[PDB]
Protein backbone atom coordinates (compact mmCIF):
# COMPACT_ATOMS: atom_id res chain seq x y z
CA UNK A 1 0.00 0.00 0.00
CA UNK A 2 1.10 3.56 -0.77
CA UNK A 3 0.15 4.64 2.77
CA UNK A 4 -1.17 1.47 4.40
CA UNK A 5 0.30 -1.70 5.83
CA UNK A 6 -2.10 -4.63 5.60
CA UNK A 7 -2.52 -6.15 9.05
CA UNK A 8 -4.77 -9.06 8.02
CA UNK A 9 -7.51 -10.16 5.64
CA UNK A 10 -10.84 -9.54 7.36
CA UNK A 11 -12.82 -11.41 4.74
CA UNK A 12 -14.47 -11.32 1.34
CA UNK A 13 -17.20 -8.68 1.21
CA UNK A 14 -20.01 -8.53 -1.33
CA UNK A 15 -17.98 -6.04 -3.37
CA UNK A 16 -14.43 -7.26 -2.80
CA UNK A 17 -11.70 -8.31 -0.39
CA UNK A 18 -11.44 -6.46 2.92
CA UNK A 19 -8.29 -5.97 4.97
CA UNK A 20 -7.57 -4.60 8.40
CA UNK A 21 -4.87 -2.04 7.74
CA UNK A 22 -2.86 0.61 9.53
CA UNK A 23 -2.30 4.06 8.11
CA UNK A 24 1.50 4.26 8.29
CA UNK A 25 1.39 8.03 8.95
CA UNK A 26 -1.60 8.63 11.24
CA UNK A 27 -1.15 5.18 12.72
CA UNK A 28 -4.91 4.64 12.68
CA UNK A 29 -6.25 1.12 12.17
CA UNK A 30 -9.00 0.94 9.55
CA UNK A 31 -10.94 -1.47 7.35
CA UNK A 32 -9.86 -1.27 3.71
CA UNK A 33 -12.21 -2.62 1.08
CA UNK A 34 -10.89 -3.12 -2.46
CA UNK A 35 -13.85 -2.61 -4.79
CA UNK A 36 -14.48 -4.95 -7.73
CA UNK A 37 -14.32 -4.29 -12.65
CA UNK A 38 -12.77 -2.44 -15.60
CA UNK A 39 -13.36 1.31 -15.47
CA UNK A 40 -14.94 2.38 -12.17
CA UNK A 41 -18.06 4.44 -13.08
CA UNK A 42 -17.77 8.15 -12.30
CA UNK A 43 -21.44 8.08 -11.29
CA UNK A 44 -20.49 5.69 -8.49
CA UNK A 45 -17.53 7.86 -7.47
CA UNK A 46 -19.69 10.94 -6.89
CA UNK A 47 -22.38 8.93 -5.12
CA UNK A 48 -19.95 7.11 -2.85
CA UNK A 49 -18.13 10.38 -2.12
CA UNK A 50 -21.45 11.78 -0.92
CA UNK A 51 -21.51 9.13 1.82
CA UNK A 52 -18.40 10.57 3.48
CA UNK A 53 -20.70 13.25 4.90
CA UNK A 54 -23.15 10.70 6.33
CA UNK A 55 -21.81 10.64 9.92
CA UNK A 56 -23.77 9.26 12.91
CA UNK A 57 -22.70 7.24 15.98
CA UNK A 58 -24.52 4.14 14.74
CA UNK A 59 -23.16 4.29 11.21
CA UNK A 60 -19.69 2.95 10.34
CA UNK A 61 -17.78 6.05 9.23
CA UNK A 62 -16.58 6.09 5.63
CA UNK A 63 -13.19 7.79 6.07
CA UNK A 64 -12.04 7.91 2.47
CA UNK A 65 -12.90 7.02 -1.09
CA UNK A 66 -9.67 6.43 -2.96
CA UNK A 67 -9.76 6.36 -6.74
CA UNK A 68 -6.13 5.94 -7.83
CA UNK A 69 -4.47 3.77 -10.48
CA UNK A 70 -8.05 3.48 -11.77
CA UNK A 71 -8.81 1.30 -8.76
CA UNK A 72 -11.39 1.95 -6.02
CA UNK A 73 -10.76 1.51 -2.31
CA UNK A 74 -13.11 2.40 0.51
CA UNK A 75 -11.57 3.18 3.89
CA UNK A 76 -13.86 2.64 6.88
CA UNK A 77 -13.51 3.09 10.62
CA UNK A 78 -12.62 -0.28 12.15
CA UNK A 79 -14.71 -2.31 14.63
CA UNK A 80 -13.53 -5.63 16.04
CA UNK A 81 -16.52 -7.90 15.57
CA UNK A 82 -19.70 -8.35 13.56
CA UNK A 83 -23.11 -9.40 14.88
CA UNK A 84 -23.12 -12.69 12.97
CA UNK A 85 -20.00 -13.82 14.83
CA UNK A 86 -21.40 -12.47 18.11
CA UNK A 87 -24.65 -14.39 17.68
CA UNK A 88 -22.79 -17.62 16.98
CA UNK A 89 -20.62 -17.00 20.04
CA UNK A 90 -23.79 -16.38 22.09
CA UNK A 91 -25.74 -19.36 20.69
CA UNK A 92 -25.56 -21.53 23.83
CA UNK A 93 -26.95 -18.95 26.22
CA UNK A 94 -28.44 -16.39 23.87
CA UNK A 95 -27.90 -12.63 23.80
CA UNK A 96 -29.58 -11.18 26.90
CA UNK A 97 -32.83 -9.30 26.17
CA UNK A 98 -31.49 -5.99 27.52
CA UNK A 99 -28.64 -6.15 24.99
CA UNK A 100 -30.90 -7.29 22.14
CA UNK A 101 -33.08 -4.28 22.95
CA UNK A 102 -30.13 -1.87 23.14
CA UNK A 103 -28.81 -3.08 19.79
CA UNK A 104 -32.21 -2.90 18.10
CA UNK A 105 -32.74 0.63 19.48
CA UNK A 106 -29.32 1.77 18.24
CA UNK A 107 -29.82 0.22 14.81
CA UNK A 108 -33.19 1.97 14.48
CA UNK A 109 -31.53 5.31 15.36
CA UNK A 110 -28.99 4.63 12.61
CA UNK A 111 -31.71 3.78 10.09
CA UNK A 112 -33.75 6.83 11.10
CA UNK A 113 -30.71 9.01 10.41
CA UNK A 114 -29.89 7.43 7.04
CA UNK A 115 -33.50 7.44 5.92
CA UNK A 116 -34.00 11.10 6.87
CA UNK A 117 -31.01 11.81 4.60
CA UNK A 118 -32.54 9.74 1.78
CA UNK A 119 -29.95 6.98 2.06
CA UNK A 120 -31.04 3.32 2.01
CA UNK A 121 -28.97 0.27 2.89
CA UNK A 122 -30.85 -2.40 0.86
CA UNK A 123 -28.70 -5.30 2.05
CA UNK A 124 -28.72 -5.37 5.85
CA UNK A 125 -27.55 -8.62 7.47
CA UNK A 126 -25.89 -9.60 10.74
CA UNK A 127 -22.48 -9.54 9.07
CA UNK A 128 -23.00 -5.85 8.17
CA UNK A 129 -23.71 -4.87 11.79
CA UNK A 130 -20.51 -4.14 13.71
CA UNK A 131 -20.04 -4.00 17.48
CA UNK A 132 -17.42 -2.80 19.94
CA UNK A 133 -16.59 -3.34 23.62
CA UNK A 134 -18.55 -0.23 24.67
CA UNK A 135 -21.95 -1.68 23.84
CA UNK A 136 -22.30 0.21 20.56
CA UNK A 137 -23.49 -1.36 17.29
CA UNK A 138 -23.15 0.30 13.88
CA UNK A 139 -24.54 -0.22 10.41
CA UNK A 140 -21.91 -0.85 7.71
CA UNK A 141 -22.24 -0.35 3.96
CA UNK A 142 -25.15 2.10 3.89
CA UNK A 143 -25.71 3.52 0.41
CA UNK A 144 -23.28 1.22 -1.41
CA UNK A 145 -26.02 -0.80 -3.12
CA UNK A 146 -27.54 2.25 -4.85
CA UNK A 147 -24.19 3.87 -5.69
CA UNK A 148 -22.73 0.64 -7.10
CA UNK A 149 -26.00 -0.56 -8.60
CA UNK A 150 -26.87 -4.25 -8.98
CA UNK A 151 -25.03 -6.47 -6.43
CA UNK A 152 -24.94 -9.91 -8.11
CA UNK A 153 -22.18 -11.50 -6.02
CA UNK A 154 -18.94 -10.89 -4.12
CA UNK A 155 -15.96 -11.70 -6.37
CA UNK A 156 -15.16 -15.30 -5.44
CA UNK A 157 -18.43 -16.94 -6.51
CA UNK A 158 -19.84 -16.61 -2.99
CA UNK A 159 -23.57 -17.26 -2.59
CA UNK A 160 -25.65 -14.14 -1.92
CA UNK A 161 -27.69 -14.44 1.29
CA UNK A 162 -31.40 -13.86 0.69
CA UNK A 163 -32.54 -14.41 4.26
CA UNK A 164 -33.10 -10.74 4.99
CA UNK A 165 -34.61 -9.59 1.69
CA UNK A 166 -38.02 -7.86 1.83
CA UNK A 167 -40.88 -9.51 -0.07
CA UNK A 168 -41.33 -6.59 -2.46
CA UNK A 169 -37.74 -7.13 -3.68
CA UNK A 170 -38.37 -10.85 -4.10
CA UNK A 171 -41.55 -10.08 -6.05
CA UNK A 172 -39.56 -8.02 -8.54
CA UNK A 173 -40.35 -4.47 -7.51
CA UNK A 174 -37.84 -2.17 -9.16
CA UNK A 175 -38.09 0.74 -6.74
CA UNK A 176 -36.82 0.18 -3.21
CA UNK A 177 -38.07 2.22 -0.28
CA UNK A 178 -36.83 2.73 3.27
CA UNK A 179 -39.16 -0.12 4.24
CA UNK A 180 -36.78 -2.73 2.86
CA UNK A 181 -34.37 -1.90 5.68
CA UNK A 182 -37.01 -2.15 8.37
CA UNK A 183 -37.91 -5.63 7.06
CA UNK A 184 -34.28 -6.79 7.18
CA UNK A 185 -33.88 -5.41 10.71
CA UNK A 186 -37.04 -7.18 11.83
CA UNK A 187 -35.60 -10.47 10.51
CA UNK A 188 -32.39 -9.80 12.46
CA UNK A 189 -34.30 -8.89 15.64
CA UNK A 190 -36.15 -12.24 15.43
CA UNK A 191 -32.87 -14.11 14.87
CA UNK A 192 -31.24 -12.52 17.95
CA UNK A 193 -34.25 -13.59 20.02
CA UNK A 194 -34.69 -17.18 18.85
CA UNK A 195 -31.06 -17.90 17.90
CA UNK A 196 -32.17 -19.22 14.53
CA UNK A 197 -32.60 -17.35 11.24
CA UNK A 198 -36.26 -16.44 10.67
CA UNK A 199 -36.43 -17.12 6.90
CA UNK A 200 -33.34 -19.07 5.80
CA UNK A 201 -34.20 -19.47 2.10
CA UNK A 202 -31.73 -21.16 -0.21
CA UNK A 203 -33.21 -19.82 -3.47
CA UNK A 204 -35.33 -16.79 -4.35
CA UNK A 205 -38.53 -18.84 -4.47
CA UNK A 206 -37.68 -20.82 -1.33
CA UNK A 207 -37.09 -17.47 0.41
CA UNK A 208 -40.45 -16.15 -0.69
CA UNK A 209 -42.32 -19.32 0.24
CA UNK A 210 -40.68 -19.51 3.68
CA UNK A 211 -42.03 -15.99 4.26
CA UNK A 212 -45.45 -17.02 2.97
CA UNK A 213 -45.54 -20.15 5.13
CA UNK A 214 -45.00 -18.07 8.25
CA UNK A 215 -46.82 -14.82 7.58
CA UNK A 216 -49.46 -16.21 5.22
CA UNK A 217 -49.53 -15.88 1.44
CA UNK A 218 -50.19 -12.17 0.84
CA UNK A 219 -53.35 -11.00 -0.90
CA UNK A 220 -54.97 -7.74 -2.00
CA UNK A 221 -56.53 -7.30 1.45
CA UNK A 222 -53.30 -7.08 3.45
CA UNK A 223 -51.17 -5.86 0.54
CA UNK A 224 -53.04 -3.73 -2.04
CA UNK A 225 -51.33 -4.14 -5.39
CA UNK A 226 -49.44 -7.36 -4.59
CA UNK A 227 -51.08 -9.41 -7.37
CA UNK A 228 -49.74 -6.93 -9.94
CA UNK A 229 -46.10 -7.18 -8.81
CA UNK A 230 -43.66 -8.19 -11.60
CA UNK A 231 -42.93 -11.69 -10.32
CA UNK A 232 -46.21 -12.46 -8.61
CA UNK A 233 -47.88 -15.64 -9.91
CA UNK A 234 -51.52 -16.54 -9.25
CA UNK A 235 -50.19 -20.09 -8.92
CA UNK A 236 -48.41 -19.33 -5.62
CA UNK A 237 -49.72 -21.74 -2.94
CA UNK A 238 -51.99 -20.10 -0.36
CA UNK A 239 -50.66 -20.60 3.17
CA UNK A 240 -52.43 -19.43 6.30
CA UNK A 241 -50.65 -17.00 8.63
CA UNK A 242 -49.08 -18.37 11.84
CA UNK A 243 -49.25 -16.62 15.24
CA UNK A 244 -46.17 -14.63 16.30
CA UNK A 245 -46.37 -16.38 19.63
CA UNK A 246 -45.14 -19.44 17.73
CA UNK A 247 -42.61 -17.59 15.56
CA UNK A 248 -40.47 -15.80 18.15
CA UNK A 249 -41.07 -17.50 21.48
CA UNK A 250 -40.56 -16.49 24.24
CA UNK A 251 -40.50 -12.81 23.21
CA UNK A 252 -43.04 -10.71 25.18
CA UNK A 253 -46.05 -8.94 23.64
CA UNK A 254 -44.24 -5.59 23.36
CA UNK A 255 -41.53 -7.33 21.33
CA UNK A 256 -43.98 -9.33 19.21
CA UNK A 257 -46.03 -6.20 18.58
CA UNK A 258 -43.00 -4.27 17.31
CA UNK A 259 -41.78 -7.19 15.21
CA UNK A 260 -45.22 -7.59 13.63
CA UNK A 261 -45.10 -3.94 12.58
CA UNK A 262 -41.61 -4.32 11.08
CA UNK A 263 -42.76 -7.35 9.05
CA UNK A 264 -45.99 -6.01 7.58
CA UNK A 265 -46.21 -7.13 3.93
CA UNK A 266 -47.23 -3.75 2.52
CA UNK A 267 -44.07 -1.56 2.57
CA UNK A 268 -46.38 1.39 3.17
CA UNK A 269 -47.85 -0.16 6.30
CA UNK A 270 -44.44 -1.23 7.61
CA UNK A 271 -43.36 0.87 10.60
CA UNK A 272 -40.73 3.56 10.03
CA UNK A 273 -37.48 3.60 12.01
CA UNK A 274 -38.57 6.87 13.65
CA UNK A 275 -41.92 5.44 14.70
CA UNK A 276 -40.38 2.18 15.92
CA UNK A 277 -38.12 4.14 18.30
CA UNK A 278 -41.27 5.31 20.10
CA UNK A 279 -42.71 1.79 20.49
CA UNK A 280 -43.46 0.73 24.10
CA UNK A 281 -40.93 -2.09 23.68
CA UNK A 282 -38.21 0.52 24.28
CA UNK A 283 -39.73 1.97 27.45
CA UNK A 284 -37.04 0.33 29.59
CA UNK A 285 -34.14 0.34 27.11
CA UNK A 286 -30.62 0.66 28.51
CA UNK A 287 -27.09 0.24 27.18
CA UNK A 288 -25.44 -2.92 28.60
CA UNK A 289 -21.79 -3.94 28.16
CA UNK A 290 -21.48 -7.06 25.99
CA UNK A 291 -19.22 -9.99 26.88
CA UNK A 292 -16.87 -9.65 23.93
CA UNK A 293 -13.85 -11.90 23.52
CA UNK A 294 -11.45 -10.52 20.91
N1 LIG B 1 -15.26 -1.74 9.31
C1 LIG B 1 -14.88 -2.97 9.79
O1 LIG B 1 -14.23 -3.03 10.80
C2 LIG B 1 -15.26 -4.12 9.12
C3 LIG B 1 -15.47 -4.05 7.71
C4 LIG B 1 -15.86 -5.20 6.95
N2 LIG B 1 -16.04 -5.08 5.66
O2 LIG B 1 -16.48 -6.08 4.94
O3 LIG B 1 -15.77 -3.94 5.05
C5 LIG B 1 -16.04 -6.46 7.63
N3 LIG B 1 -16.38 -7.51 6.98
C6 LIG B 1 -17.29 -8.54 7.56
C7 LIG B 1 -16.62 -9.91 7.45
C8 LIG B 1 -16.61 -10.57 8.82
O4 LIG B 1 -15.43 -11.34 8.95
C9 LIG B 1 -15.82 -6.53 9.05
C10 LIG B 1 -15.44 -5.38 9.81
N4 LIG B 1 -15.24 -5.45 11.10
C11 LIG B 1 -15.64 -6.59 11.96
C12 LIG B 1 -14.54 -7.63 12.03
C13 LIG B 1 -13.17 -7.27 12.18
C14 LIG B 1 -12.17 -8.27 12.22
C15 LIG B 1 -12.57 -9.61 12.12
N5 LIG B 1 -13.89 -9.99 11.98
C16 LIG B 1 -14.85 -9.00 11.93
Amino acid sequence: MENFQKVEKIGEGTYGVVYKARNKLTGEVVALKKIRTEGVPSTAIREISLLKELNHPNIVKLLDVIHTENKLYLVFEFLHQDLKKFMDASALTGIPLPLIKSYLFQLLQGLAFCHSHRVLHRDLKPQNLLINTEGAIKLADFGLARAFGVPVRTYTHEVVTLWYRAPEILLGCKYYSTAVDIWSLGCIFAEMVTRRALFPGDSEIDQLFRIFRTLGTPDEVVWPGVTSMPDYKPSFPKWARQDFSKVVPPLDEDGRSLLSQMLHYDPNKRISAKAALAHPFFQDVTKPVPHLRL
